[PDB]
C-alpha cells in the first residue's frame, strides 16, 4: 500500500511526495519502512540507482539502516542481485550520488553476489571519475570478481585507456590471472586494444598461457585481431615458431570465421616464409598422428609452392583451416570442433550431407573424447 507508495516515490525522485506521505508515521515507523524490499529493492537502492541525490540525502538522514543491503536493479535490460546503493549509483555513473554515499559511511569495497565491487562497475562503464573518486576513498585495485577478473582486465577489455592507465598508475598489479588463467594482455588481445596492450607492455606485463595454452598472441588470432598479431610477430617476447603458428592460425581464422581466403593466404605466405627463412634451419610442419576422414585425409601444405595453387580450391583451403585450428587450438579448445561444425554446416547447406556427416561425427567423438551445443544454437560481467 503506502509502501509501495514511498518506494515509487523514491525511485522517481518526487520529495515532496515523499516527505507527504513520511511526515505522518514517526521515527520509529518511518525506518522500518524505508527498509522494506519492494520488488528487490529498497528505496535508497532505487534513489542512488536513478541519481537523485537530494532523495538519497533525505533518506540517508532518516535512516542509514539500508545503506548496505543489496538488492535488484536493472542495467540494460539485465538484472543484478545483491547490488548496494554505492554499486548501482558507480554503475550508473552518478558521481554526486557515489559522493554522498561514501560520505555517509557506505562501505567502499562491498560487492554485488558475482564478487563486483563499485569500482568494477565503474571500471566497465567508463566512470573516469567515478573509478578516481572511489580509488582515492580506499577502493581495493586487486578485489576480483568471481571469475577472478580485475577492474584492470576489465577496463582493457572494454578499451577504456584512460580508465586503464589510470589503474596502472595507482599500482594496479598487471600480471594477475583469473580463474581461467586469463591476465588483462588477453583482454587487450580479444577486444582488438593495441594501445592498452602497448601501455601494459611498459608495465613489463608477462604474455602467458591460459587455461587453454592460449598466450595473447593465439588469442589474437583466434579471435581475428590482425593489429595484435602483427604488432606481438615483432616483439623480442615472442619466438619464430610462435610468430609462424600465429600467422598460420589466423589464417585459418581468416577462412572460417572472416570468410576471406584471399586474407588467409596472405598469412599463410607470411608463415610458409618464415619456416624456410633460415636454410639451415627449416621449422617443418608437424605431422599429426593419422589422417582425418572428416578431414578428406588432407594434409597442411608444407611449402611455398604448396601454397602458389591454394587460392583455385577453396575446398582445399578449408580442409588447411581445420588441419591448422587442431594442429595448434587442440580438440579441447571449444573453437576445434566449433568450428568444425559449421564447416559441416555449409556443406549440407550446399547439399554435400557425407561430408557434413562426417565433420559432425567428427566433432562428436572430439567433444566426447575431451571430457555450444545445437540444441543450445538453435567472465566479464560488470
Amino acid at each position: 500500500d503506502l509502501k509501495t507508495a514511498v518506494f515509487n516515490a523514491a525511485r522517481d525522485g518526487k520529495l515532496r511526495l515523499l516527505t507527504k506521505l513520511l511526515a505522518s508515521k514517526s521515527k520509529e515507523e518511518v525506518s522500518s519502512l524505508i527498509s522494506e524490499k519492494t520488488n528487490g529493492a529498497t528505496p535508497l537502492l532505487m534513489a542512488a540507482r536513478y541519481g537523485h541525490l537530494d532523495m538519497v540525502e533525505f533518506l540517508l538522514e532518516q535512516c542509514s539502516a539500508s545503506i548496505e543491503v543489496g538488492g535488484s536493479v536493472n542495467f540494460d535490460g539485465e538484472t543484478i542481485e545483491g547490488a548496494p546503493p554505492l554499486w548501482a549509483a558507480s554503475a550508473a555513473g552518478h558521481l554526486k550520488v557515489v559522493q554522498s554515499l561514501l560520505n555517509h559511511g557506505a562501505s567502499v569495497n562491498n560487492t554485488t553476489l558475482t564478487n563486483s565491487t563499485p569500482l568494477r562497475a565503474a571500471c566497465f562503464d567508463g566512470h573516469l571519475e567515478i573509478v578516481k573518486y572511489l580509488v582515492e576513498h580506499k577502493a581495493d585495485l586487486e578485489v576480483s570478481n568471481r571469475h577472478g577478473h580485475t577492474c584492470l582486465m576489465i577496463s582493457c577489455y572494454k578499451g577504456h585507456k584512460e580508465i586503464a592507465q589510470y589503474l596502472l598508475e595507482k599500482g594496479a598489479d598487471v600480471n594477475r590471472k583469473s580463474v581461467k588463467g586469463n591476465t588483462a594482455l588477453h583482454d587487450c588481445a580479444e577486444s582488438g586494444s593495441l594501445d592498452i596492450m602497448k601501455m601494459l607492455l611498459m608495465y613489463c606485463a608477462k604474455m602467458e598461457k591460459d587455461g587453454y595454452g592460449m598466450t595473447p598472441l593465439l588469442s589474437a588470432s583466434v579471435t581475428g585481431h590482425t593489429n595484435i598479431v602483427d604488432f606481438l610477430t615483432h616483439h623480442a617476447q615472442t619466438s619464430k615458431t610462435e610468430r609462424i603458428n600465429a600467422l598460420e592460425l589466423l589464417g585459418a581464422t581468416f577462412v572460417d570465421k572472416k570468410r576471406d581466403l584471399l586474407g588467409a593466404l596472405k598469412y599463410w605466405k607470411k608463415a610458409m616464409n618464415m619456416r624456410y627463412s633460415d636454410r639451415t634451419n627449416i621449422i617443418s610442419k608437424p605431422v599429426p598422428q593419422t589422417l582425418i576422414m572428416a578431414y578428406d585425409y588432407a594434409k597442411e601444405v608444407n611449402s611455398a609452392e604448396e601454397l602458389e595453387g591454394l587460392i583455385a580450391d577453396p575446398d582445399e583451403m578449408r580442409m588447411q583451416a581445420l588441419l591448422i585450428r587442431e594442429r595448434i587450438l587442440g580438440p579441447s579448445h571449444p573453437d576445434t570442433s566449433y568450428y568444425i561444425r559449421y564447416r559441416g554446416a555449409v556443406y549440407a547447406d550446399s547439399g554435400n550431407f557425407k561430408r557434413c556427416i562426417n565433420l559432425w561425427k567428427y566433432a562428436l567423438d572430439m567433444q566426447q573424447s575431451n571430457l555450444l551445443s545445437f540444441a543450445e544454437l538453435f567472465r566479464f560481467s560488470r
